[PDB]
């Protein structure tokens, strides 16, 4: 708990925030954000694409902070098919 980094997430169903470390690429942000949101969500989000920061990443290899996400880090879900 030295380097606390606070982020929101958007969804068709309600909000959900959390906070996490920054040291991982996004696969660790959005494996723990997907690993929350199947409490609610019984779709599997998988099947969809997230944009962070307004922004659409195609893989989850680049960090929080090389994608660009600012302190908030706010990032939306939507379905795609």
């Amino acid at each position: 708990m030295s380097e606390t980094i606070p982020v929101s997430v958007q969804c068709c169903e309600g909000r959900f925030e959390l906070s996490v470390d920054s040291n991982h690429t996004l696969r660790d942000v959005l494996r723990q954000f997907k690993r929350e949101v199947a409490a609610l969500d019984p779709i599997n989000l998988e099947e969809y694409v997230v944009n962070h920061e307004g922004k659409l990443l195609l893989d989850d290899s680049v960090t929080l902070q090389t994608v660009g996400v600012k302190k908030d880090s706010v990032f939306v879900l939507v379905r795609k098919a």
